[PDB]
């Protein structure tokens, strides 16, 4: 009799959520990138003495699939926001796009703010091609400070292609979950 739990996941296109949710849910990392339109994978994990039945919601972060994507958001229990750190416009188009769709459709659900990717903020090759455009991989305090302006639960990193930081995500995820006021 486990409880049940919906999880969905948005944020730009390519910055990595559907490899969050696979490594997650499948201990596989994805070869081939495949834009999603829409799934629903199953989990399961427990946190806090409770045994959870997670539903997975992976969505579209290509803006041509706008209209589609509002169709996973009802009777959601968390939200994983995510951006990645190679790429700085990820984060800024949290609260261009990201933040206001979810809080239109998803008022009052727990916000995880997720860095994805983190294995490249040392990478050399992402570091000169954003120092040509005066940026730099997203650092942690900038991440965290995104937090707090959005009003996120909590800030998380991790890197699905390392499982670095993966399983604490989804921990806290499911801690916000159950933890979801009405
Ligand atoms: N270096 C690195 N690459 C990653 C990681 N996670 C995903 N990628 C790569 O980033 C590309 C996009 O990953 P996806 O997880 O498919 O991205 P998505 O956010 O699901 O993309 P959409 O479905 O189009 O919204 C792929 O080439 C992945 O292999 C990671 O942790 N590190
Ligand atoms: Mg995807
Ligand atoms: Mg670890």
């Amino acid at each position: 009799a486990a409880i049940r739990k919906k999880l969905v996941v948005v944020g730009d296109g390519a910055c990595g959520k559907t490899c969050l949710l696979i490594v997650f849910s499948k201990d596989e990392f994805p070869e081939v990138y495949v834009p999603t339109v829409f799934e629903n994978y199953v989990a399961d994990i427990e946190v806090d003495g409770k045994q959870v039945e997670l539903a997975l919601w992976d969505t579209a972060g290509l803006e041509d699939y706008d209209r589609l994507r509002p169709l996973s958001y009802p009777d959601t229990d968390v939200i994983l926001m995510c951006f990645s750190v190679d790429s700085p416009d990820s984060l800024e188009n949290i609260p261009e796009k990201w933040v206001p769709e979810v809080k239109h459709f998803c008022p009052n659900v727990p916000i995880i703010l997720v860095a994805n990717k983190k294995d490249l903020r040392s990478d050399e090759h992402v570091r000169t091609e954003l120092a040509r455009m005066k940026q730099e991989p997203v650092r942690t305090d900038d991440g965290r400070a995104m937090a707090v302006r959005i009003q996120a639960y909590d800030y998380l990193e991790c890197s699905a292609k390392t499982k670095e930081g993966v399983r604490e995500v989804f921990e806290t995820a499911t801690r916000a979950a159950l933890q979801k006021r009405y």
